[PDB]
């Protein structure tokens, strides 16, 4: 398991730090929603929590990554929910295919139910 | 009405708050973008705003959440946009079927107009 | 160029920035991903990201917004990636399409790599 601290930003200003698929996949629109291996986990740090998003380059490639919460206290491995929009995309191994986001997580009184 | 203090987290560190149908609803691909009403409504704490976001066993089921943007002083019905991807879905009544971010308002001079 | 700051809020409560067609586009379902011009550039305010998200009218019209990342040091033009879900769209010019939000950028030790 590789922790997120692992993962690498494509500049400083860049928002999101880059997730890449660890296996060639074949998607087609009629199968719906995959969900990618990243071989990535969580946990994230203190007060934190994390969007996965899809990339720019990648959507308008045909690659739809439906947004994703990771909660702050996630020890499971962090996988790209995908799917090809029109056309059939195939991913390869080690391809930049989402990013992750890291946000404040906000602390409310909602039960915890 | 029920004010978004009623909502409850799955877990101590979950991002999101749980959002369910109070509806039995079912949705086909040929449908499009339909609103799913939730009996849950703004305003959101002072300095907040929201995200609504799938829940990702959900999206897998091939129910797609669009994100929606919840404003701080909203005082309407908050509901879920919501379409079949693929298939018949079927809601039922009392599933959590989204989830409700809360993030920092940024303040900005930008003209309200 | 336009910067950031030209942009309207609905309302004073409103979380985000609209962002206009400069275009007159039709879209159908089969032509997949297209990104709308706005006029509207980065970079963004410091310590902040963007992200870019449909406004709830337009998706339940039928036309989908794919959230989008906008890194801080971005200069390029704020384009909004959009799809028509099942049906003909139509944007006219001057239409707001999207919405930008404004989010704090976390920092952290990853590799800039
Ligand atoms: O894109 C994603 C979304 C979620 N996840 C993982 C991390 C997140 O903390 C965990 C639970 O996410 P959700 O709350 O969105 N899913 P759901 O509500 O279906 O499961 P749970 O009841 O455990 O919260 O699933 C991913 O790995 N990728
Ligand atoms: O998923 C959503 C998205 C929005 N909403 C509600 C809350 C939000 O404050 C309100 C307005 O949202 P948008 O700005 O996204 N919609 P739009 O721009 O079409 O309407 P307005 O001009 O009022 O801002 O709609 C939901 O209930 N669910
Ligand atoms: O909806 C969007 C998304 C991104 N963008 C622009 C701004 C953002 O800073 C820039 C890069 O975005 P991503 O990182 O999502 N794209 P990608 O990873 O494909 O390109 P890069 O390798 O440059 O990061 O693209 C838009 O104009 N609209
Ligand atoms: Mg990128
Ligand atoms: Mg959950
Ligand atoms: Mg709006």
């Amino acid at each position: 398991k590789q922790p997120i601290s692992k993962l690498t930003r494509a500049t400083p200003g860049s928002a999101g730090l880059d997730l890449c698929s660890t296996s060639h996949t074949v998607l087609t629109p009629e199968m719906g929603p995959q969900a990618l291996s990243t071989g990535i986990y969580g946990p994230l740090p203190p007060n934190t929590f994390g969007l996965i998003l899809g990339r720019s380059s990648i959507t308008m490639k045909g690659l739809q990554v439906y947004p994703g919460v990771i909660d702050n206290d996630y020890t499971g491995e962090i996988k790209i929910m995908a799917k090809a929009v029109n056309n059939i995309v195939t991913v390869s191994q080690g391809n930049r295919i989402a990013q992750l986001i890291l946000l404040p997580l906000i602390e409310t009184d909602n039960k915890v139910q």
